[PDB]
């Protein structure tokens, strides 16, 4: 099905971040994993290999770079034609493979701090567009994401949308629209405003994170409880 994904680092906060949304069901649970030790990944394609997409991440964390860890994944693997698969390192170097077999229009883009990739794309500017609007957005991070989701589907329908956002001092952002009949890139949008605003954010902040893994909720009375 029509598929594309970004994975991008934030210079100034070392967050990284992917999204992506497809045709079909279920796209965070299929493509986008990543880890502060390791980078991100988008694992993709025809016929999709979960195996890739965490695999690609451990030759990151253990010093390959980026085009290496996606080629010694790929190169393994004989059903490789059918799938896709890009990876970004934690300073933001990344690589991609695609098969032959996957559906035109494919394939991928790099930019300064990520990659972009799809498969059974209408035309190039898909990738082109989606790329642009990710570099040229000085809106936060996520909004970047989300911007870039946005002019990919506009250069080109959709059941599916997910983001994944990482960094230090946070609680893993995992954020999935698994299947919307319509819109799911407007309501992922809708679910990052209430994952992020509000009571549920600052709830959100009293939970254990990697920069502080004992931490529990605010000292003393409250009116309130998440």
């Amino acid at each position: 099905s029509l598929t594309f994904s970004i994975l991008a680092h934030d210079p100034e906060t070392g967050a990284i971040g992917g999204a992506a949304a497809t045709g079909s069901l279920c796209v965070g649970g299929w493509v986008l994993r990543g880890d502060l030790n390791a980078g991100m990944s988008a694992s993709q394609g025809a016929a999709p290999s979960t195996f890739w997409g965490e695999e690609v991440l451990q030759h990151l964390r253990d010093g390959s770079h980026p085009e290496d860890a996606v080629n010694h994944v790929t190169s393994q693997d004989s059903g490789r034609a059918y799938r896709q698969l890009a990876a970004m390192d934690l300073l933001g170097n990344a690589a991609a493979f695609t098969g032959s077999e996957n559906q035109d229009i494919k394939g991928s883009v790099t930019f300064a701090s990520g990659i972009a990739s799809g498969n059974m794309l209408g035309d190039n500017s898909v990738l082109g567009a989606m790329t642009e609007a990710f570099v040229a957005s000085d809106l936060t991070f996520e909004r970047r994401l989300l911007a870039a989701l946005i002019a990919a589907e506009g250069a080109g329908g959709l059941l599916s949308a997910a983001m994944l956002v990482l960094h230090p001092d946070r609680p893993p952002v995992t954020l999935r629209i698994d299947y919307h009949p319509d819109n799911p890139i407007g309501a992922l949008e809708q679910l990052y405003q209430k994952a992020t605003t509000g009571d549920y954010a600052d709830w959100a902040r009293q939970v254990p994170v990697l920069s502080d893994k004992e931490r529990i909720l605010d000292e003393g009375h409250h009116h309130h409880h998440h």
